C-alpha cells in the first residue's frame, strides 16, 4: 500500500500479488474507495487456502467520481487513480533528466 | 505453513502474525482440521483494513480426536497438534547432541 495525492490526482498503489484479476472488486460509496479481494486454492490432501481482504480509503472530496481508473499490473501491483477537479483557487515543475 | 507427521504425532504450524488469538477459530469435523482468522484495523483518515484467511487440512485417520490441542506462540506461529494412536502394527532414534 501506497497513497499519494498531489494537485493533479489522487492514486492507491496496492500490492495484491495473491489475487487474480478476477478475484477483486472495487467500488466507490459514500466518498470512500471499498476494494476487495478473495482467492480461493486447491492444496495437495484435499486441503485449500482461502486469503481474502478488505480495504477501505478515503476519497479526496476533489478527485472527480467520474473518472476513476483501476488497473491491475502483471506484477500484482493494483493502481486506483483519478484525477482532481481545479477550483479556480507554491507548484512543483518537474526536472527532467 | 509447514505441516509434519511422524509415528508419533501430527503438527501443523502455520504462521499467523498479522491475527490476535481472538481472531482465530479452529474446528475438526468430517476429518479436516478448519483454520479461521480475520482481524480488522482502523487506519488513518478513516480507513480500515481487513486480513482474513481459511486453511483447511486433512488430518490422518489415526491422530487421536480427544488429545487435540492448538497453540499461538508471542511471534505469531499457531501450532496445531494430536498423538497417534497405536494400531498394534525401520524407527528413528533421536541422536542427542
Amino acid at each position: 500500500s501506497e497513497v499519494r495525492s498531489d494537485r493533479d490526482k489522487f492514486v492507491i498503489f496496492l500490492d495484491v500479488k495473491h489475487f487474480s484479476p478476477e478475484d477483486l472488486t472495487v467500488k466507490v460509496q459514500e466518498d470512500f474507495v471499498e476494494i476487495h479481494g478473495k482467492h480461493n486454492e486447491r492444496q495437495d490432501d484435499h486441503g485449500y487456502i482461502s486469503r481474502e481482504f478488505h480495504r477501505r480509503y478515503r476519497l479526496p472530496s476533489n478527485v472527480d467520481q467520474s473518472a476513476l481508473s483501476c488497473s491491475l499490473s502483471a506484477d500484482g501491483m493494483l493502481t486506483f487513480s483519478g484525477p482532481k477537479i481545479p477550483s479556480g483557487v507554491e507548484r512543483a515543475i518537474p526536472v527532467s533528466r
